[PDB]
């Protein structure tokens, strides 16, 4: 029923790159999803305490959220686009794994994931 530490957003000994696909992931993908009317449940780690979800971190062992992803992008945590794409997919999958099918939160994730897929379909070829 307690919150775990959040996912890592800083690690000096992880090698890093700043690149055109990662720049698109920030400027196009993350920013598109972040501004959406259904983004708010996804903008920070799940607070299982305040939200009264004592089983959340029993079920979800790979937490991920857009606040973490935004920090990772802005703070140059990633080596490649696939790492970031994986974080988005983990976020969506967690939502579908935890929640009751058909609930509002699932519909919210689906709306964001539709846009995610639309944007990553046009991920640029690397420079
Ligand atoms: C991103 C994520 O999966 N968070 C965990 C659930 C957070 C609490 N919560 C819920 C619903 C919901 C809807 C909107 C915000 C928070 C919500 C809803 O539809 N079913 C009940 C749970």
């Amino acid at each position: 029923s307690m919150n775990p530490p959040p996912p890592e957003t800083s690690n000096p000994n992880k090698p890093k790159r700043q690149t055109n696909q990662l720049q698109y992931l920030l400027r196009v993908v993350l920013k598109t999803l972040w501004k959406h009317q259904f983004a708010w449940p996804f903008q920070q780690p799940v607070d299982a305490v305040k939200l009264n979800l004592p089983d959340y971190y029993k079920i979800i062992k790979t937490p991920m959220d857009m606040g973490t992803i935004k920090k990772r992008l802005e703070n140059n945590y990633y080596w490649n686009a696939q790492e970031c794409i994986q974080d988005f997919n983990t976020m969506f999958t967690n939502c579908y794994i935890y929640n009751k099918p058909g609930d509002d939160i699932v519909l919210m994730a689906e709306a964001l994931e539709k846009l995610f897929l639309q944007k990553i379909n046009e991920l640029p070829t690397e420079e």
